[PDB]
């Protein structure tokens, strides 16, 4: 558009009019270059900036879109900002040296290269699959990682290559033994890492899960059971304006981009006509998932999902009805493909309320419980899911009527497998889930990105450890040797707040505001983060997966807000070494900065550790992970006290009915 | 009764009329003399009994109620075995040095005690209540737990105050401060303890939260939401005969009891026509509530809520329709009261299936994602709710379809709150959640026992902690510092199974058969326990809490079987010191017998530590705990593939589709 109508509000993602005007701004600007767009989205507005607009009658920021590109011929990449209001570009640079985020088409270009490359056919042809059967040749072509043989000089994919005797075969029980390089930009394949003792490939039965498959495993399929179904035959009790979502005394933004997917921003609770802000932006804002054989190439395996992919590149159009189950409203997703064109993803986000059982009950014993109140729970569900080649995650940011926020995932989809020989064991480094397929340990870790505002602006962060008095049994202050408290530790200056989960005090953190007081407790209000799938980083200090997601050896990194601090492993991610001062090495510095009542973002690493089994093959039944973040001290009382009871008895109503 | 109609299933719990069998036989065996009921319930047959009966065509176990019973001017009790075939008692004896768990009954009575007691209704009028105010006097009378003063000589409960203005008041703003010593079996007051500092009954208002209450606190009740409606048109997925469960391949035996409330045996699941023991028995066996504030009388409170009052006692008639929603299979409960006659809690138990998400999902990214299967997951899931005085314990056992079996609890109930002056600060032992209410520190622990025979008879128990390589980076075997595994410490004497849970590893613990082999990975089957919440017991070694819960200061707890190990605390608990052989303490013995491949009980000490807050009060919204038992090494593949996906498309046919 020229100029674009500009949206609703300030954070709403890009439209696919915006999107096409910024890649004609572009393209204008580096007319007689032969240019590609990695990523177009919106550069959201400074935080001061919106807060200002948003509650002080302040400026209208500008619709800004930051761009990727590359160019032919040219090393690394280009980027800058467009104006959208102008149709023009006012910030520019080139960034020779590193690389980016692996776009769909990116993933789908590769295995075309790797077919019709001799060196790879020979290499098929030596595993057992004959040069004329190249068409059941398929790879995922993940990046590089980092290789240290190139490091970001050319744009690298690593095909792990796998097998398929029918095209509606799962792949991954027949992984091949090699490992070619492909140069994404030139399409051509440059080395192809061949282990030193070969592998070829399996004979089996490919391990497959349609019911087609099954039948013939199984011999038949449990018949369809008898369904449950959902209905809101008045509606539902959220109401949507654009993005902007209120439920439950809840408002806030719901907004999506390419690499973070979902991002909840402007969230605030309205505490009986006072309007309390909670958070400015939460998301998952990178991924780890290092894995755990030393065995060359497979240290190139520590895929940083949101990254190097991209969680809103990689999400699914959700299915009408069978993803998400009930009522539902969706969102689309709009980026650009490498020509300047805007790509939708339909149905990327679902939303939606859910029961969630009991809220809360209480019933008095003196009558047999006659005297009783029950009260159910509702909760609100911000919903996606996304394939990471092998891997699938589900997403759910879910709102609660204590005033919880919690985040859950699901991993799904299918191990990533590599061959095994008949003869070879595993083991320590992986499990035989299938003859002849090993599936190596790794694990994943997600780095939880929250700028925080809890009521209001000025905020700090704290440990909280349970302990024992420190006084002895049988001393006058501990008598009984019962007495235990909550030491806070509030973090001063940025390396105070490096910290990890403890199982041995039950670790907390605290979101706060040390400018107010609870008029009852006497504490300042906050949220808590009560998260304990949180594993150490188990690759060790200095290791390339240590260099790469410096954010990950911590379970808490607390650092000063700055505009443009989204990215803890950096901008670009992919084929960086882990050296330098980026991301999040970059904003700890030498850890000595003020943190204490302050504009704070906080960072927690959490996830899982998977040893594989045989149960999650040949797909995987869903695997949970979740964290709450719950108000503690932030109200004078439970919060939902003023939701209708599903049952209610009193004591002289008891009485009453005899 | 009598001789009553045997059971369909010997472990059925005891009907009505073999109650009143059970207590006929006895009143007759002890004639002349004046006994009450305190306990009359089946005593389950021996594991080998059982097992032989089940599956080897062996003897049929005799069916006998165990009954403990008070004498009228006898100290501790009388407990014992009836056989009901033969209307006799088989086994007697007197325990003069213990008292047992107190029933509704027992709650009930002690009101009326302190409210027509001179020294009780002085110490009111000292605390600002009028002589002719007594009947807005209440009390939760727990047991005293221990006091050193009388040990277990006299049966005692401590009452524990507050005050009403109205009947249909939460009267847990306004404790008073003083504390009356009662003697259950002879109605009267003993002793009164009367702090130093005395703080006469709060003038508040009282914190209430029933709608009329609220109405007049915030202006009025939200308007209802509109309706999720659950319905299940073509009837249900599981079936029941009598006690009996199927469901998914599962099949078990739903018991129920006084004290653990639900008890779940004999679970198997079907795998493709092998029927395959996973569980001999689970339930939770005892719990611990310690209380954090070392000032006298508080060390008293540390309630033992299974031992002491009891899961199936406390247990609440549920709704139907508000506490659990949907399709309900209900069961009901049967006990003896004082005078031998069986009481009815109707609908104690709710059965019913319940969606829960995604079970698994794939696509391929190749065909942007139109290659596809996802199929939804339903979960079974078996509740009860039951009441100790101020708490509510929500209790969930839910099996789900990929083989794994869960406990969720939610907490809810109303915080135990002691008097707070208008200057005195509660930390930081306790939180002023309203004014002149201080609600103490504590932790809620549970322990979870497990009769396990995975895959069949001859387990064993073992530790698993993830680790990096011991070889550094930069050598041979670590080369990048990524290669980690899973340590399995297996336990070889009870000494060595007494471990916490580790955050530093992600500690899991398997329970799994040596004897057998899974045929891809080379692993013996197991399920391993994925548990995180595992407080430390934060009460020190030798302390009244440590001693009268020697389960509670590890998280597992592994020990030979042997018929009548259920109750780790000991049979009875209450005014039990602490001291001696009994319980957990007298199974783990000296360390050193052998549980490796053998029969064992693995014993979990799980739950949290609670640092309360205003957002508890005046009732306290749901907090959640879990644990998960998961198949693994036990499947040779994803056990739930079978089931009919709710969206399945394969390559070909995407292709087809144009
Ligand atoms: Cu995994
Ligand atoms: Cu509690």
């Amino acid at each position: 558009s020229a100029a674009p109508a500009r949206p609703a509000h300030p954070l709403d993602p890009l439209s696919t009019a915006e999107i096409k005007a910024a890649t004609n701004t572009v393209k204008s600007y580096f007319a007689g270059k032969k240019i590609s767009f990695n990523t177009v989205t919106l550069r959201e507005p400074a935080r001061k900036a919106y807060i200002q607009w948003k509650e002080q009658g302040g400026p209208l920021p500008p619709r800004l879109a930051y761009y990727v590109i590359l160019e032919a011929g040219k090393p690394g990449v280009k980027e800058g900002l467009v104006d959208l209001a102008s149709l023009s570009v006012i910030e520019t640079r080139a960034l020779e040296t590193v690389q980016p985020i692996l776009t769909v088409e990116d993933l789908c270009s590769t295995e075309e290269v790797i077919r019709n490359d001799p060196a790879v056919i020979e290499q098929c042809v030596l595993s057992g699959i004959p040069a004329n059967e190249m068409h059941k040749v398929y790879c995922d072509p993940w990046t590089i990682g980092y290789d240290e043989r190139w490091g970001t000089g050319k744009r690298l994919q690593q095909a792990l290559v796998y097998y398929r005797s029918d095209e509606d075969d799962s792949q991954y029980s027949h992984p091949l033994d090699f490992c070619p390089i492909v140069d994404t930009e030139e399409k051509k394949v440059i080395f192809i890492d061949i282990p030193n003792r070969r592998r070829k490939v399996s004979k089996h039965k490919h391990a497959n899960f349609y019911p087609k498959h099954m039948i013939e495993k199984v011999g038949a399929m449990r018949p369809e059971a008898p369904p449950i179904n959902v209905t809101q035959p008045e509606g539902v009790s959220f109401k949507m304006t654009g993005n902007v979502m209120e439920w439950s005394n809840f408002k806030f933004h719901i907004g999506f981009n390419y690499r973070e997917g979902i991002v909840l921003s402007d969230v605030s609770y309205n505490d009986h006509g006072n309007v309390r802000p909670i958070f400015h932006r939460i998301s998952l804002s990178e991924m780890i998932v290092p894995y755990g054989s030393p065995e060359f190439p497979h240290q190139r395996k520590h895929a940083l999902d949101i990254g190097e992919y991209g969680a809103g590149y990689m999400t699914n159009p959700l299915s009408l009805g069978c993803d998400c189950k009930g009522v539902i409203h969706y969102l689309d997703a709009h980026f650009s493909d490498r020509a300047g064109d805007p790509i939708t993803v339909k149905n990327a986000v679902c939303i939606h309320e859910e029961d969630d059982g009991l809220l809360f009950k209480h019933s008095d014993f003196r009558d047999n419980f006659a005297t009783s109140l029950v009260t159910r729970a509702t909760k609100l569900v911000v919903s996606q899911i996304f394939t990471a080649a092998n891997y699938e995650y589900c997403l759910y940011w879910v709102f609660m009527q204590d005033g919880a926020i919690r985040l859950d995932i699901r991993l799904t989809g299918i191990l990533n497998t590599y061959i095994l020989g008949d003869d070879e064991e595993a083991g320590p480094w992986g499990t035989r889930v299938y003859p002849n397929v090993n599936a190596h340990n790794h694990q994943h870790l997600f780095s939880l990105r929250i700028d925080p505002r809890i009521d209001g602006d000025g905020n700090s962060a704290a440990a909280c450890d349970a302990k024992s008095s420190p006084y002895p049994l049988g001393s006058p202050e501990n008598m009984y040797g019962n007495a235990f408290y909550s030491e806070k530790t509030t973090f001063k200056t940025v390396k105070d707040s490096l910290t990890n989960y403890e199982s041995a005090t039950g670790r907390s953190w605290d979101i706060f505001n040390p400018n107010k007081v609870n008029p009852y407790s006497g504490k300042p209000p906050s949220y808590k983060l009560v998260s304990t799938q949180c594993p150490p980083l188990l690759a060790k200090e200095g290791s390339l997966v240590a260099k790469r997601a410096p954010w990950a050896s911590h379970s808490v990194n607390v650092v000063p807000y700055k505009d443009n601090r989204l990215y803890p492993s950096g901008d670009h991610v992919p084929q960086w070494s882990g050296d330098g001062v980026r991301g999040m090495r970059e904003w700890i510095g030498d850890g000595s900065e003020n943190i204490d009542n302050t504009d704070i973002l906080f960072f927690h690493t959490f996830g899982i550790t998977h040893f594989p089994a045989p149960e999650d093959f040949p797909l995987m039944p869903a695997e949970p992970i979740t964290l709450m973040l719950r108000p503690r001290h932030f109200f004078t009382e439970n919060p939902g006290l003023d939701i209708q009871p599903s049952y209610a008895m009193t004591t002289s109503e008891a009485k009453r009915a005899v």
